[PDB]
């Protein structure tokens, strides 16, 4: 039973609480699309852990590779190269769009964003960073100065020179031009304000192709291109954070591929490591040469370590080999349609958005008023869990609560169906 | 051969350069105290990789545990607890001094410092951070604002409210009081300046017990106690970063044990993971309760993940079980004496300092003038490598270059001797 006295005692006495509230089960094992409690109850992992386990839990290939390396090549002094590092870097250059040639291998998303922000500052000689008011780039420093979704209050001033602009949100438009939501005009409007506050040191713009923490907000068509143009005109670099969208999740290897806009710096993390701490930045040769001439330095304990790199490589091999990006379109289509059917059934589902296997469901009081549902999301979440479906909901000011759905790319037809089933029941139970 | 055309081509074309310069070998395997090149040449790893592999490379126990977990429990959604997380947290509370009760499990040193700095700010409601002018706390944000050893130039303003004070350096004293280097008077002097610049928002002081990146600088006797008192009087928390000193390296489980001063927040990283990315913060129940009441939030992709925690636990078990802290005193004594004998032989060795298995050797022009050796350290380093001894030297302004010596706690008597031997030869060859 999950109700182990010692376990719980130890947990209340020895853990720092870092947000949220601990689920009251004891996870004992994980496999594929499920996690299992101490009672052996199977729980469908509809979020791939923290949106990272693209290949599901404990995938045999990964297990196999972690094994070969753990006993052969583990961690090395930063100046020592090895084949997995070189092969992974080479691989990354080859599958990202042209113009993305050189990679830096790290451990976390925050590190990846910091490394990128630092290169941008060095190369341009400027220091102001612009991001979205609903962004999520991590908790460490700069990455945190660039994060507006949560964590700005009570901890003192943020980094000097940070600015945010509103993200385009088609579901709850707020900028009209001749009767329609004109998101490009909104962009123009936001940049003009920026231009007025800047001290003339605009270095880069950092963005997520799909705002994950911010409520599964997809940048609309032509937006990225318009953004990139805004940057070029100002001599700023464009940094794209694909921690959540990269590695096939949205139906393309990289989300940037869909739009066709290639960023100056691309950062990867959650999905690259598939559960293990591996992260990376990918940039053009020209940018790298410059940073190098300028003395760029970025040292971490685990940069270029062989084990994590061997794992990332294996992840890419599997994804390519098994046609997992394609699978993302197919299963994503199956899931989306199912969510749309739920929306047919229940008046509380206000919107179904996202792409591929990165979907969001916005819960509302009523479909016309679009009033956010107060307390219902929480109920729903509770029932899902009870029914055996692990979900995650996020609540942002001025929005209804949003369920972030993201099953493993390896998810089966049955699992998709099972999850759709448990969800409906949960909702029915929660009204 | 290490001279593989494709390898090198790929490396020059696809890797971001992040400082330093790549060693020209291809590491193919690692075991115990050695790494092996493509020619199968054994290289004695006198730095435990990047000062992390406390148990040497690929230790069978670690290999064993990585194995059990990789296939059973890997990564989980942040709100789900598991036994390795709870056991590790419990273990940490039990082996750190009284007053250190609750732990947060992360991935990197920078994250650990950020988490700690953020808790300090929240809890005190203030935001100014004080550190040492020679410190190294990581590259990510706050951790970086607190880092003065390198990386401050060219990347724009640092965090608002950062101040640094000089660290006590007995080898090159600069503060005299009645004919002697009075490091406590120096401290008083530094704080008075701080007091004058502060806006009245002093939140915490962050320090390393032994400044690693800064040149293996040991805080002298009574210093820590005096520091802690300076903090208490100002309502500031004391954060101790034991990334490099923790986990038996200096001869005690934690360096803080030697002095007997227990910090308000203790951070751990390099040594805890023994090569893998695992980090942690340990604080008192009182601090944690408060932060919690205040809404403390710290989310990372890998917080509380089962695999890394299982590894950390195994590391502690081994260390405790094999009497590795004690071993640190014994081998450290053997190494130190050997370094002292080298110092007998060569006029270029100006100082041998450090503790346990964390030692530094400062290279100088001449023993009296204490003039820093220009270019010799680099030669020496080169010859070591040629002879098969992997070393790391750091050069700081106003100091001679310093070799940072840190073999695995599992290092053998023979290995210590072999390294001492190769070192002498290297030096003899480099004059
Ligand atoms: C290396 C180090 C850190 C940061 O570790 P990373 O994993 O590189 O972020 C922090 N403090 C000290 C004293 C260190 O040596
Ligand atoms: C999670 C996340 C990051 C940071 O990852 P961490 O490992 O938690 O530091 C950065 N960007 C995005 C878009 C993320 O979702
Ligand atoms: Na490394
Ligand atoms: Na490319
Ligand atoms: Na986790
Ligand atoms: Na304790």
């Amino acid at each position: 039973l999950n109700d182990d006295a010692t376990f719980w005692r130890n947990a209340r006495h020895h853990l720092v609480r870092y947000g949220g509230t601990f689920e009251p089960m004891i996870i004992e094992r994980a496999k594929g699309s499920f996690v299992y409690d101490a009672d052996g109850r199977a729980i469908l992992d509809f979020t791939s852990g923290q949106m990272s386990a693209v290949l599901g839990h404990c995938h045999p290939e990964i297990v196999s590779v972690i094994g070969e390396y753990a006993g052969k090549l583990d961690h090395l002094f930063s100046e020592m190269l090895s084949r997995p590092v070189v092969d992974l870097a080479t691989r990354l250059a080859n599958i990202t769009p042209p113009g993305l040639d050189r990679a830096l291998l790290l451990s976390t998303g925050a590190e990846s964003n910091e490394a990128a922000i630092r290169m941008a500052k060095l190369v341009t000689g400027k220091y102001e960073i612009v991001g979205f008011a609903q962004s999520w780039h991590g908790m460490t420093g700069a990455a945190a100065s660039a994060t507006y979704s949560a964590g700005r209050k009570g901890v003192g001033p943020a980094a000097v020179g940070s600015f945010a602009i509103p993200a385009p949100f088609t579901y709850r438009p707020r900028f009209e031009r001749n009767g329609a939501y004109d998101y490009l005009a909104e962009l123009d409007y936001a940049f003009d304000l920026i231009d007025r506050q800047s001290s003339g040191n605009l270095a880069a713009f950092i963005a997520e192709p799909i705002l994950s923490s911010g409520g599964i907000i997809e940048l609309p068509d032509g937006y990225m291109a318009a953004l990139k143009r805004k940057c070029e005109a100002r001599g700023m670099l464009l940094i794209l954070d694909e921690a959540q969208t990269g590695v096939g999740r949205t139906g393309t290897m990289f989300a940037c591929q869909r739009d066709g806009v290639t960023p100056d710096i691309l950062t990867l993390s959650k999905t690259l490591g598939a559960g293990l701490p591996l992260a990376a930045i990918v940039t053009s040769a020209a940018i790298e040469e410059r940073a190098h001439e300028l003395g760029y330095l970025f040292y971490t304990t685990h940069v270029s370590d062989p084990l994590p790199a061997a794992v990332g490589l294996r992840v890419l091999d599997v994804v390519q080999r098994d046609g997992l990006v394609a699978r993302a379109n197919v299963m994503g289509d199956r899931l989306r349609r199912g969510l749309l059917d739920l929306m047919e059934r229940f008046d509380c589902i206000g919107d179904v958005r996202g792409r591929g296997l990165l979907l969001g469901v916005e819960i509302v009081k009523d479909r016309r008023t679009k009033e956010p549902a107060d307390g219902l999301g929480a109920k729903i979440t509770r029932e899902c869990m009870n029914l055996g479906l692990s979900m995650n909901i996020v609540q942002l000011p001025g929005m209804g609560g949003v369920f972030r759905i993201a099953p493993p790319l390896t998810v089966s037809e049955d699992e998709i169906d099972l999850g759709l089933s448990l969800l409906g029941q949960a909702i029915e139970r929660a009204l």
